[PDB]
This record gives C-alpha cells, structure tokens and sequence, in this order.
C-alpha cells in the first residue's frame, strides 16, 4: 500500500483546527447526529474499547457516537498492558508487528524489593512475557492508543466527536425506549448546544464520575489510601550502570519499599507531532495491517516519522505509587518549588538504590505542554456505588480504581467496558421492542450481573493492592508471597481460546486472580498482621517466617490441584515448576534483545531480521528465542501454532476460565 497524506492535506487545505479534522473522519459526519443508539460520553481508552467491542461483536446494529472533551487525544496516565489487551487488539484485528510501531514492547514484570533498615540491600521477582511467535505486550502512549483506537472506530462505522462536551446539567437521562437527550456543546461558554435523541447513555468519563456521581456519592476504602507523583526522563541505551543485576527496560519494573512502589515503563513518545499527519500514519498502519504486509516489510517507526513528518522519541515514565499515612517533613523546598517535583526528589533520595537508579535518567522538561514535567495526583482508589440505571451505565474509572500496581485499570477494567459493550445489543432492542415498563423492569435484570460484579471487583482489587503493598515492607515477603500468589493466581490460562464472543465472559472471570480463594486467605493472613506494625518500623523477623510458612503450606496444596500445565521454572526465573523459591536460581527463557543501534527492544522471532523501531538489521543468527529447559522442535511448533489464529465461536463449547483449577 502506497501511503496517502489525506488528512495532512485536507487540514492544510481548509485551516482545519484538531478536532475539526478528526471529526472529519467520522462516517455520519463532521457535525453531530441528530440522533443514535447509544451515545457515550469521554473518548478515553475505555470509552473507545467499548464503542470497538460493541460494534465488532455485531456489526451494523447500533449506531454510537462517542463525545470528548479533548480537542485531540489528550495525556493520560496508565500506560502499561498485559496479554489480555493484546489478545484484544489482535481480536480486532491488529497484530504485534503493527503495534510495535506505535508502542513499546513489554516482555513480562519484574520487582525489586529495596530493605530500608540496611541500605543497599534488595531481592529481585522476574517474570517473562512470550516468544515473539506468541503474544507481545506493550507499553502504550495514551494519546496515541487513543487516536488508534479513535480511528479504528471511524473505520468500523463509530463516530468519535473530539472537541465535544456533555452537558450534565441539561443532558436528560430516562428509561423508556429512546428517553435519553443527551446536550452536547463545545464547553461552558457554547451558546449553541445540540441535542442527540438516544436509548443508551454510557458513562466512560473516568475517574470524572461526571453522571454517576449524581446517583450515589462516591465511595471509599477503609483505612489508609495513597498519592502518586510522577515525570518523564530519558530512556537510556546503555542499561548497564543500572544497579539492579539483570535490569531489563522491556519489563515494567517496579521498585517496592515499605512505604510504596516506583514503575518504570520504557514506551516510545509522539510528542509534537501535528494531528493530521498522525491521522494519516495511523491509517496507513491500519491499511498495512489489513493488507497483511510483513514486519520487515513494514516501515520502523522512525521511518514513519519521516514518511508522515512526526516527532518521535524514547522516554521512560517514572513514578511513585505510596502510602498517605506517610510522614513528611514541613519544610521540603530544597528538593524543588512544586509539590509533586518535590515529593519526588525527597523519596529518592531517602533510598540509596533509588538515587543510584535515577542517576541513569535525565529529566523531560514538559513532554506533554507547560506544566507537564510534573504529575502529582492523592487518594487514589475510589468506588461508584451505582453504576447502571434506566437509560445508562457506567464503565472504566467511572466505576472505580485502585492503583496501578499490576495494572488493573486498563487490562482488568476493560472487563466492564467489553461486557457493557456486548449487553448493549439486547439493552437497545428491549427498548425498541416492549413498552415501557416491562422493557426497563427486564434491563433491570439483564443488568444485576453486571452490577454485583462492579460492586464486589473493586473490593477485591482493593485487597489485592494492600496484600502487596504489606507485602513489600519485607525483602521476603515480597517476592516468595505477593508476587508469588499474583501470579500463580492471575496468570492468564487458556488464554489462547478466547475471541470476540468469549472475550467478556473470559475477562471478567480473571480479576489477576484476586477472586481466588486461596488468594484471598494467604492476603488477609498477612493483611492482618502487617497492619499492626507501624509504618516507621521494621516487621519483626518472626512474623515474616511465620507468614512465609502459612503462605508456602497453603501453596503446594493450591499447586498441586492446578491440572494447567505450565513450564513455571522458565517463566519465574527464582522458581522452579512446582513454584519453590530457589535460592540462586538464574535461569530462565529469552524472549527478547536491545537493537545495538537505537536501544528498542525487539522480539525474537525469525521472520523479524530488522528493528521494527529503526529498521537496523541485525545478524541472522540471534533472533532464536533461548527455551530454559529447552524444548524440542516438535515441542517449540505445537507452541506457536496454540497462539496462530484464535478458535471460531463454538455456542457449545465450554468457556475454560483462566483461574487455578478447584481442589477436589
Ligand atoms: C498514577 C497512576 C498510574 C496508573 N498506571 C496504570 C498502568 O500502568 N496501567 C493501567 O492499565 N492503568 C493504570 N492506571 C489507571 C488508568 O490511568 C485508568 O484506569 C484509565 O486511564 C481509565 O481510562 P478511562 O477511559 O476509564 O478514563 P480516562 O482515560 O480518564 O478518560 C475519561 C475521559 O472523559 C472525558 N470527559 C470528562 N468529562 C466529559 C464531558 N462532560 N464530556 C465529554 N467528555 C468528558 C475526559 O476528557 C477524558 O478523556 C494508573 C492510574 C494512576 C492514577
Ligand atoms: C499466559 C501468558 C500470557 C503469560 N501470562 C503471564 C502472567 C505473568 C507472568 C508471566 C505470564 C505469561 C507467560 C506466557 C506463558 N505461556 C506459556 C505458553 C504460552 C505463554 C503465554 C504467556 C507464553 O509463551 N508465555
Ligand atoms: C455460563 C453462562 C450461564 C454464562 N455466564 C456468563 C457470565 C457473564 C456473561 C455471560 C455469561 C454466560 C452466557 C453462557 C455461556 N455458556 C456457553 C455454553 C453454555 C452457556 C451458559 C451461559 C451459554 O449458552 N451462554
Ligand atoms: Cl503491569
Ligand atoms: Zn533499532
């Protein structure tokens, strides 16, 4: 496919501002419809996943139209995704080699546990992603998984209106048929407000609430709740000085301590890139990906730059997620003049390995616009008590949030947003199809699933934050317990059957494993003893072996009753396949290499001779994935031909959860 600058040209031609020349690949129009099925207010990234699931799963049914306040894909926080989203993406028809030019590779998760008490000390908890023949992961820029996500829903019959408000003071909200008006105005200040006629309304303004909040106050979790702060630096090519052993910038690392956690997200930046000529890339890689063009024959992402006139460049985000029952000083204006900047700067250096990490990064002034090079945000995790009622739902944030330890924000709140996605269909034809009282008594119904599921998730992710954060506060506990119980708990099995008809069921019967009941008992153990030990002290030696002791004697029971065969010992690189720690264990699968040219991670796989990012070949050797315990050749192609093509929609089959399988 010869690329077009079609929407470069149409901006230049008509001195189009941003949201004027996104809407101006809207199906409907560039104007908005009188009318719609469903109309969904905030084009974030679940707003989006919503509008492309509930369209992918029965086409040419509802006519959606998605409002955004932002007059273009604006910043967002929560860049970090897991197999799930990618099982998605490929579900929508977009592969690893075209998300690669857009997103950064992640190949799995690793912990570095930092003692306080004995400055210098750490322990380590390394996991992998997949063979490039496989799955990927990525780390995504939210501006630009946005404008993807934006554009894919253009070309899939969507309209998105960027530059769009919803007026919640006028905006009416009703339970017989199409009750719903929904008022839509460029802002406060609009004089000319319009009205869509609608059935649906979906609330997807995140963390917002912006209708919800008017159906029940917001909610919070007993006990203590935490504050983020966070900036963007330099991603080095050189990783070596990194003074953790076996660093690796294609994890999302996280450096826990007791009083919270740094990420650390490597992910590629579009900034100061024009609109238009993001519109034209995106679409020409969506253009390349229906016509199947082959990764080394796609352009890298750098070259794209070039072709389309972009901005490209590599950042790392880095951030703390801690406590607010933390003690700060008064007084903190030598470590800057903002809040954020100087919470930050005061945190490092209270850990040695912390400033030494940092040391290897240097500051973004402003990557996102002025008043950027800092992010401050407090009291992070929140629930909406009511989440559906006559002539709408809730979805995404606007649910709740914890934090983003392990992400659930994207991968496990993408659960509601599929699933409101596939119950619109019937939601809609009730409406159209029964009167008035007897259709909204039967949503009703249809929707006490969805909501007890929204009012117990939340809860359970919640623990699931604090079973970690407790657990950090140990060199120990953290690795042989938190970690360990995530991840035996919510890695992602039979995930190579899901597609489009299963993929809510599947998802919202995952929650990282947090529903697990062994999970749960082995967190409130500990819960309910680390709690009692004030922040500013060290748990006393013998609580961490006795809670190691309960943690690993309910384990090899959990374990064992596991009929999921899995090469744990390859996967964990201090377990070994029955998951005991293993004192010096280094082994473990290599999935992954550094291009000696740009410093981007790649995948191995032997059809991918060249950096996908900059288009540097590297040898032809290399590019084998190294399998520790090895597998044979019959072994390695029964592997890549699982993750090949996802099954056809089987209505008798089975679902297979992705959950430990239940004692006897
Ligand atoms: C510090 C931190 C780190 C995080 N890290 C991660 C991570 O690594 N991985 C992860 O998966 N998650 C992470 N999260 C969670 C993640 O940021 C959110 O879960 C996710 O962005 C939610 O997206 P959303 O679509 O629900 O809402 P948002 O992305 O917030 O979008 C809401 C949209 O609604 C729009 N809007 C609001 N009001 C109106 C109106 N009246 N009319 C029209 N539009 C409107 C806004 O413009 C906005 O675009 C993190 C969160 C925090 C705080
Ligand atoms: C399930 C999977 C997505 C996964 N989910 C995790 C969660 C936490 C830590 C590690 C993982 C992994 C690594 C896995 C294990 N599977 C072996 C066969 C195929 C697959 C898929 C992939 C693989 O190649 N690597
Ligand atoms: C398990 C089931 C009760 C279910 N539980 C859900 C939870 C959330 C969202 C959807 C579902 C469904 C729909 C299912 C899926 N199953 C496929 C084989 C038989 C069955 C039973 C039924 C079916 O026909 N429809
Ligand atoms: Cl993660
Ligand atoms: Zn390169």
């Amino acid at each position: 496919p010869t690329p077009k600058y079609t929407f470069t040209e149409r901006a230049a031609a008509g001195n189009l501002s941003d949201a004027e020349i996104l809407n101006s690949n809207n199906p409907t129009g560039s104007e908005l419809p009188d009318e719609s099925d469903v109309v969904v207010g905030g084009a974030g990234i679940h707003g989006l996943i919503y509008a492309l699931h509930a369209s992918k799963y029965k086409p040419n049914n509802l006519k959606i139209s998605v409002i955004e306040k932002n007059t273009r894909p604006g910043y967002k926080i929560g860049e970090s995704t897991l197999p799930i989203f990618y099982t998605w993406c490929k579900l929508h028809g977009i592969s690893a080699a075209y998300l690669l030019r857009l997103f950064g590779l992640k190949d799995g998760l690793s912990f570095y546990f930092l003692d306080r008490e004995n400055q210098g000390q750490y322990t380590d908890f390394s996991s992998v992603g997949a063979p490039g023949l496989v799955l990927a992961s990525l780390q995504i820029e939210r501006p630009m998984s946005e404008l993807l996500f934006t554009i894919l829903a253009q070309r899939n019959g969507v309209n998105v209106y960027h530059g769009r408000e919803v007026d919640f003071k006028s905006t009416v909200v009703q339970g017989g048929g199409q009750g719903n008006k929904i008022a839509v105005s460029r802002g406060k200040y609009d004089s000319t407000p319009k009205t869509i006629d609608s059935a649906l309304f979906v609330d997807a303004t995140g963390r917002f609430r912006q209708f919800c909040s008017k159906k029940a106050p917001r909610h919070r979790f007993d006990g203590w709740n935490c504050n983020a702060f966070w900036g963007y630096f330099t991603a080095p090519k050189d990783e070596s000085k990194i003074p953790f052993d076996l660093y690796e910038g294609d994890h999302t690392n996280h450096l826990c301590f007791p009083e919270g956690w740094v990420w650390v997200i490597r992910l590629p930046s579009w900034e100061g890139s024009p609109i238009a000529n993001l519109m034209d890339m995106v679409t020409y890689i969506l253009e390349c990906a229906d016509a199947g063009v082959p990764g080394d024959e796609l352009p890298s992402s750098e070259e794209l730059a070039r072709m389309f006139g972009l901005k490209f460049q590599w950042v790392t985000s880095i951030g703390f997620a801690v406590r607010n029952d933390v003690k700060y000083p008064e007084d903190l204006s030598a470590y800057g003049t903002r809040e954020a900047e100087q919470k930050f700067n005061y945190f490092v250096q209270k850990y040695e390995l912390l400033q030494q990490f940092m040391s290897n990064f240097e500051l973004i002034e402003n990557l996102y616009g002025p008043g950027t090079t800092w992010f401050i945000r407090k009291t992070l995790a929140y629930q909406s008590p009511v989440v559906s009622g006559p002539g709408w739902l809730a979805i995404g944030d606007a649910c709740g949030f914890t934090n983003p330890l392990y992400s659930p924000g994207i991968n496990v709140g993408m659960s509601t947003s599929t699933w409101a996605a596939q119950l619109s269909h019937p939601i809609v034809e009730i409406g159209k199809s029964a009167p008035a009282d007897a259709a909204e008594s039967s949503i009703r119904k249809l929707l006490v699933p969805y909501d007890d599921y929204c009012k117990s998730l939340v809860p359970a992710l919640e623990q699931m934050n604090r079973f970690n954060y407790v657990c950090y506060r140990d060199t120990r506990l953290g690795p042989q317990v938190a970690c360990l119980w995530q991840f035996f708990a919510g890695i992602e099995r039979y995930l190579s059957d899901v597609n489009i008809e299963t993929f809510a069921h599947y998802a919202i019967k995952w929650v990282w494993g947090a529903m697990v009941p062994e999970y749960q008992q082995v967190a409130q153990k500990c819960i309910e003893h680390i709690e009692t030990v004030p922040l500013d002290e060290r748990l006393p030696d013998a609580m961490v072996d006795e809670l190691l002791a309960f943690s690993n004697r309910i384990k090899s029971a959990a374990v064992a009753a596991d009929d999921f065969s899995l090469r744990w010992d390859a996967i964990l690189r201090s377990f070994d396949r029955s998951l005991n720690f293993v004192e010096g264990k280094t082994s473990r699968d290599i999935y992954t290499r550094q291009c000696s040219g740009c410093g981007a991670w790649l995948q191995l796989r032997p059809d991918w001779k060249k950096c996908h990012s900059c288009g540097l070949l590297g040898t032809e050797p290399q590019t084998a994935v190294t399998f520790d315990p090895p597998l044979t050749a019959e072994e390695e192609a029964l592997l890549y031909a699982a993750w090949n093509t996802a099954p056809k929609y089987d209505p008798s089959k089975e679902l297979k959860l992705p959950t430990p399988t239940r004692p006897a």
